[PDB]
Order: structure tokens, then sequence, then C-alpha cells
């Protein structure tokens, strides 16, 4: 009765399972339109909401309950199976349920995140700006050991044009760009010398609001695929630092070409996490 979705052994997330690996203790925080506590295939330990009006345990929107479920959907007999099932999955709201959000908003939540000691953040959103303070924000999160990772952008390729978007932009930060079932890049995908890494972003399916699941379309499914991967890799090895985790995921990525589009390629967690 439990469906597992393309993505996870696509990025070879059932090997390193297999192994007896799920993220189990690591701790992981979404950044997104919140998260549907409530729902069966979902366990949410804690959170904070930096958006009036809407606790962190709810999900207005449904965009945050499904990068949810692709990094950490529980590994029972029903619904969906995530990266790594085990982690302690954290909601951090900081878009509202239009999806949109303020950069102090979002500022918040990366504080409080380093601050509360996690392990990974994953922003599975992007402005054509940054900021100073967002800039200062992801930096120090990832000197402190964080794992930052962000969607790189849903702009495709415009001739030269780098379309990556913020945070993904920052170099403390993993942009990630999606591709399908069959590996090739998503249209939609951005493109950028910043681009570093590619994960499933097409057609993914996961938990979705009120108790359901449903599939959507963008690098913001693609990223919790990698923030799901370092939790993996942390659970196996949890004596890396954030750079060495990072630089496991790009290094052992599958060449798909060009890096202006793929970046280094696609992630293998099972040699990553060798
Ligand atoms: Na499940
Ligand atoms: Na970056």
């Amino acid at each position: 009765a439990q469906t597992v979705p393309y993505g996870i052994p696509l990025i070879k997330a059932d090997k390193v399972q297999a192994q007896g690996f799920k993220g189990a203790n690591v701790k992981v925080a979404v950044l997104d339109t919140g998260i549907q506590a409530s729902h069966p295939d979902l366990n949410v330990v804690g959170g904070a909401s930096f958006v009036a009006g809407e606790a962190y345990n709810t999900d207005g929107n449904g965009h945050g309950t499904h990068v949810a479920g692709t990094v950490a959907a529980l590994d029972n007999t029903t619904g969906v199976l995530g990266v790594a099932p085990s982690v302690s999955l954290y909601a951090v709201k900081v878009l509202n349920s239009s999806g949109s959000g303020s950069y102090s908003g979002i500022v918040s939540g990366i504080e409080w995140a380093t601050t509360n000691g996690m392990d990974v953040i994953n922003m599975s959103l992007g402005g054509a700006s940054g900021s100073t303070a967002m800039k200062q924000a992801v930096d120090n999160a990832y000197a402190r050991g964080v794992v930052v990772v962000a969607a790189a952008g849903n702009s495709g390729n415009s001739g030269s044009t780098n379309t990556i978007g913020y945070p993904a932009k920052y170099d403390s930060v993993i942009a990630v760009g999606a591709v399908d079932s069959n590996s090739n890049r998503a249209s939609f995908s951005s493109v950028g010398a910043e681009l570093e890494v590619m994960a499933p972003g097409a057609g993914v399916y996961s938990t979705y609001p009120t108790n359901t699941y449903a599939t959507l379309n963008g690098t913001x499914m693609a990223s919790p695929h990698v923030a799901g991967a370092a939790a993996l890799i942390l659970s196996k090895h949890p004596n890396l630092s954030a750079s060495q985790v990072r630089n496991r995921l790009s290094s052992t990525a599958t060449y798909l070409g060009s890096s202006f589009y793929y970046g280094k390629g696609l992630i293998n967690v099972e040699a990553a996490a060798q």
C-alpha cells in the first residue's frame, strides 16, 4: 500500500536506506508554507511561524507539505516514502498560503533554524534579488555547520542568461536543478554558473494537504531530494562537516552534460555516502 516515488530509486536513496541508514536523529527544517502536521504520513517534531495569522503546523497552500513528504514521508504501509524517513522534521513557516514571503520573514526562519540546531535547511523558494541580510544569514548558517539547500529556480534558460535565483545563487547554498524520470533536464529548470547538482523535479508525487497525495513539478521538488540526501550521509557519517557533505554530493554526481545546464550532475546518494 506504500508507493515509492521514482525519485527515491533514481538517486539511489533506497540503496542507503537498505544499509539501514534513514536519517534518524538528523534535524531537518523545511522553510516553506508550513506543513499539515496532522497528515498520517508525516511526523512533525516542532517548528515556528514567521507569517502573520498562521501557525506553523498548518499548510493552507500545499507546497510545504509536498516538499516535506519528499524529505521525510514515513516508511510504513501507506502513502509514499521519503528520502530520509527517520529524520526529525521541523516546519518553519516563512511563506504564506499564497506561496509568497518577505525577506525578513525568510531571514528569521534561517536564524531560527541556525539557533535551534538544525543540521539541514531546505529552502524550496527563491526571488530575483537577494539582500545583504539574507546573504549574511545563509553564510552564518553554513559557517556554523548547517547544510543549506535551495531550489535553483523555474526560469529555464535564455541563451546564455544566468537565471539562478536567490538564495541558491549565494556560494554557501547548494543550488539544485531538476531532472525528470528519464534523467533529462526539465525545461523549466534554471541555468547558470551557480547550478550545482540536479535531482528529480518533474512529476514528483508526495504528501499533500488534507491527508492525500499529489504530483507537482518544480526545482522546489528537486531541492528536498538533496536535503534528504544530506540527512542520509549525516546518519551514516555523523562526523562530517557541512563542507564535506556538500563536496560528497557534488563530486560523486552522475555527469549529464554541461555544468551551465546540469551543474555537476544528478546526485547519487549511494556513492556520496560511501
Ligand atoms: Na508512507
Ligand atoms: Na549556491
